[PDB]
């Protein structure tokens, strides 16, 4: 095996070329470039340079009114400073500001959708309920900027899509037992594959460990299931997930719990 | 904004003075001093010292009788040595120790259900069946000897009152976007909010993150609500908690599951 | 207090004998050696020896078909390496492998169950649902090889086999108020009690605090309940478990949740 990150056009997969290729990457590595998905460095600009003025200009009074009454890096500004948002329910510092990041949001959210449903359409697999009810789930965007910066984890979306800005390659992940750089690609964005394409899929997606080495900025974005996002049990413990459930099926509620967890 | 941490008299709280301060103080900083609360360092002495003078001169088979199967500091004693207990079930070296204790534990939980009452009336709350079935809870008194000592977080507590007898000053919490100092006063109590107060007032409440810095003693009560606590899911979402909870509405053993978890 | 691990012979339990020392061993360290049990050095030699075998010369390729799509430690192949299985869903790199490693595991798993029926026994327990029902569970094991090395903590198991290969004596208990060395005995299991001895006993049984400090190889064995395990709300409150939980009785799985927690 090639320990390479590879790279697939969003375009591509959906035209139904390299599927076998695409579908080896899934299972042997869970992770890879993802190019002609709408995000470019260009969005990644107004975004960037809006918050990061917001950082380093708005007021302790403007940064207040974006912040949430709990810090739980949800929605708003937190004190490596990071901005978060979701569908809804979001903290703008002002109109530009939401009209800017609202339309970065949207973007993020369609290419993940998107590059989501390939690798359910790669791997064969109709999660329960529907491939769209499955799709129309909690996405949550972090970004942040940073002036190891992040022990090692994996990710428990469905997938996560990150864009970077460079500095030193800071993200690292493991491919073939061995931690490798995972640079910035102004055209392309870094997609890694999380615990929920493994369940969902029947353990023929990985979910591979990573982590931030020790300025770079990162936006984050996870596609997340619905609290109700039902699969099988013995399914999930065939492929390597320590379920403590009684039953057959389970949610994701059931699995987790009352709160999103993110990273594990 | 002043980044002080302001003092208020319970009795005066009461009586209906200063509501509009208040009210402030809880959405922007979550913390401040009580006073006339019925605790001061008359009651922190006779505690201190007995529960001291058992750290000190308890024999290993006294502090056994007093520990618990399993080491959670629920109850009874814990090698930073420390002496829990709650409403019941609690272990007691002695008689005298007893009723020492049991005193202290219901004048703290009398301040906070006291306080939390009126943190409920500020912001013109009505728990999901009412003030007295929320404020007859489960709370926790944790006093710890000291001879960062305790990673940030905040507290997933309505309300937690701190005592402590002075050293330099360890406990700091964030106040505009700053660690502040947080030292003795022998004459009030520390009241810091955490994220049951910001949930049950619909995010009027925050929640500040705070940390005990690098000998000392800190008496911790929290005051938590009952398993079956029910919220509106929209609305706990509404204020950044980041739910995984299906329906509209859940109890706080749904959204924080079967273990009493106290800090975050 | 003699702060001395105790040893008791299997056979000799079952026998009747040393019925009140095993009781007060239980209750107030929690651990001791297990002889007499099926298991000696000459078991662990086989096992080792093919796994070790496995940890230095399988191929990158080998390896992969034995690691699990998830990091989760629960099956398989774990990059302080490990090689983790359980009574079903295994991934075994060869045949020779398989054989071994299976007959290693239910030699373990018979032991457990045995040593936890004693446990049961001397206790006088007679858990929710029977014996035998809370006996056939779901247990785990995890072979480590190490080329603190791990933080303190106690096991939420019903019991949990430890078998090691000598180096210095890393593997450490609270025994007394101070850590203990816990080294190899070619001809004994080091049994620890976990939280769900304490819980299905009523508080009989201590679950000990332990850690390993800073090559070595370890088996560990737990011995884990069934989701549904059942036991008293009520019960449970009063040996020092902080439950949240609303009603008269609760599942393993109300409790911890739908993911399995070995260690807390
Ligand atoms: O900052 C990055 O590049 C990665 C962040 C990450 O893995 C996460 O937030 O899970
Ligand atoms: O020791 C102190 O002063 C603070 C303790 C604290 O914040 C806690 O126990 O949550
Ligand atoms: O490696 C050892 O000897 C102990 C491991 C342990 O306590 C655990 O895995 O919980
Ligand atoms: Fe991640
Ligand atoms: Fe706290
Ligand atoms: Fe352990």
């Amino acid at each position: 095996m090639d320990t390479t990150v590879p790279t697939f056009s969003l375009a591509e997969l959906q035209q139904g070329l390299h599927q076998d290729e695409f579908r080896r990457c899934l299972r042997d590595k869970g992770l890879f470039y993802l190019t002609d998905c709408g995000l470019t460095d260009t969005e990644l600009k107004s975004a960037k340079d809006i918050v990061i003025d917001f950082f380093e200009h708005g007021s302790e009074a403007e940064k207040r009114a974006v912040t949430s009454p709990v810090p739980t890096m949800r929605r708003g500004f937190t004190g490596s400073m990071c901005y978060s948002m979701g569908t809804a329910d979001n903290l703008f510092p002002s109109g530009d500001f939401e009209r800017i990041w609202t339309q970065y949001f949207d973007r993020q959210y369609t290419a993940s959708r998107a590059v989501a449903r390939e690798v359910l359409r790669a791997t064969g697999t109709e999660p329960d309920g529907g491939v769209e009810a499955f799709l129309d789930c909690e996405p949550l965007l972090r970004f942040r900027y940073f002036p190891l910066r992040m022990a090692p984890h994996y990710d428990l979306s469905m997938v996560t899509l990150i864009q970077q800005t460079p500095c030193f390659v800071s993200l690292q992940a493991e491919v073939g037992g061995a931690f490798t750089d995972l640079p910035y690609r102004p055209d392309a964005v870094l997609v890694f594959c999380g615990a929920i394409a493994t369940l969902v899929t029947g353990g023929q997606v990985k979910a591979p460990r990573h982590h931030v080495a020790a300025s770079r900025t990162s936006s984050v974005f996870f596609l997340r299931p619905n609290a109700d996002f039902t699969f099988s049990v013995p399914l999930a413990r065939e492929c390597g997930f320590d379920v403590s459930l009684d039953g057959e099926t389970a949610t994701f509620q059931d699995w987790i719990g009352g709160n999103y967890v993110n990273i594990r």
